[PDB]
């Protein structure tokens, strides 16, 4: 079962990235590999650095823009035929959220 | 002839611009000297994201950074009054760094 949520908390983002964006899989919240070794979740709606491993995973080509209104960061993700765009306060928050909007 | 080519930019020079003309630290032998008395070293600007980002949030105009598949890969742009200042790069955080620095009217080739 799912729901479509208008705002989710940077955890379950985090996985939701984990596996759409990377394909782990996910158990209890932790990344298993081989499906035997656990791994933490990087916070990739938190840390630009996390994130900006979103920008270079994805296909597609990314933008990413500053601005000093409100909300602060805008991203475009450009799919084949339309173009994916968001909004969020942080640059890392609005990366994860284009990279979903785009799967 | 009024202008000449300088010498080559290493990342490091890169990052001693930033730090100085971006934000307008105290520069003394490859340092930024904090209360005139205590140093640290330069940040890797040019070549670390969330370092490269922090030069994002400074600039006071608004930053567009863009990943795209063809070459050069990363392209930012810095929107100044007079008219967008738009620079490329390899990577992000050396695209962030010279488009500050052409906000602060220092080209980079």
């Amino acid at each position: 079962l799912y729901f479509q949520s208008n705002a989710m908390k940077p955890r379950d983002i985090n996985k939701l990235i984990a596996s759409k964006i990377f394909g782990y899989e996910i158990k209890d919240d932790n990344i298993i590999k081989d499906g035997r070794y656990r791994l933490g979740i990087p916070l990739y709606s938190q840390n630009i650095e996390s994130a900006w491993q979103v920008v270079e995973k994805l296909e597609y080509d990314v933008k990413v823009t500053k601005t000093d209104l409100k909300p602060k960061y805008q991203v475009h993700v450009f799919v084949p035929g339309g173009v994916k765009m968001v909004f969020a306060e942080t640059a890392p928050m609005a990366i994860c959220k284009g990279a979903l909007a785009s799967v």
